[PDB]
C-alpha cells in the first residue's frame, strides 16, 4: 500500500471536557457558553445515539457535542436529562452561534424528529471544503481531519457504535464524543485560509 495509505496517529481532545447529564445544569452551561461568545461564532456539532432501533428508526438522540473553543467541549447527555435543557434548545435554535460538522443536515432531522428541537445555522463541513479548499471532493469527517491534520478519528467500533443513552459514559465514550465535535471545530477554523 502506498504512503497515503498508511494508518495515521489518532485525533485525540486533551482539552477540557464538560460532562452534563442534568437538564438545569445543562441550560447553564449552555448560558456560559453563550456568555463566550459572540454573534458569527462557529462551535463544533455532533451528537450520538444509542444502537437499538426505535420503532422503525434510529435510537433516539442521546448525547449531544459542542466544541467551542480548542480547549474545551461539552458533552450534554441528554439522554439521563428529565427534561430537555431549554437553555440549550435556545442555544441550538440561535442562529448567532453557528454549529460545523458533516451530515449537520441529517443531524437536523433527526433532532426535529427526536426533541422538536429545530437546529438553526449550521454549515456542511463538505462544502467549505471544496469552497476554501478549491476542489470538488466527497469528504467524510474522517477523510478532512487526515488531509488538514495528518490524522485520522479513533474507531474502536465497540466504543462508537456503543450505547450512547446508558449512563453513566465511560471515559472512552466521552474522548470520542468530545473529539468529534472538536475536529468539526477545528476543521472549520482550518478552512478560513484564502
Ligand atoms: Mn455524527
Ligand atoms: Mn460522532
Amino acid at each position: 500500500h502506498s504512503v497515503f495509505e498508511d494508518d495515521l496517529p489518532f485525533l485525540e481532545f486533551t482539552g477540557s471536557i464538560v460532562y452534563s447529564y442534568d437538564a438545569s445544569d445543562c441550560s447553564f452551561l449552555s448560558e456560559d457558553i453563550s456568555m463566550s461568545l459572540s454573534d458569527g461564532d462557529v462551535v463544533g456539532f455532533d451528537m450520538e445515539w444509542p444502537p437499538l432501533y426505535n420503532r422503525g428508526k434510529l435510537g433516539k438522540v442521546a448525547l449531544i457535542q459542542l466544541c467551542v473553543s480548542e480547549s474545551k467541549c461539552y458533552l450534554f447527555h441528554v439522554s439521563s436529562m428529565s427534561v430537555f435543557p431549554q437553555g440549550l434548545k435556545m442555544l441550538l435554535e440561535n442562529k448567532a452561534v453557528k454549529k460545523a460538522g458533516v451530515g449537520i443536515e441529517g443531524d437536523q432531522w433527526k433532532l426535529l424528529r427526536d426533541f422538536d428541537i429545530k437546529l438553526k445555522n449550521f454549515v456542511e463541513l463538505t462544502d467549505v471544503a471544496n469552497k476554501k479548499l478549491k476542489c470538488t471532493e466527497t469528504w467524510s469527517l474522517n477523510s478532512l481531519v487526515k488531509h488538514l491534520l495528518g490524522k485520522q478519528l479513533l474507531k474502536d467500533k465497540s466504543i462508537r457504535c456503543s450505547n450512547w443513552s446508558k449512563f453513566p459514559l465511560t471515559e472512552d465514550q466521552k474522548l470520542y464524543a468530545a473529539t468529534d465535535a472538536y475536529a468539526g471545530f477545528i476543521i472549520y477554523r482550518n478552512l478560513e485560509i484564502l
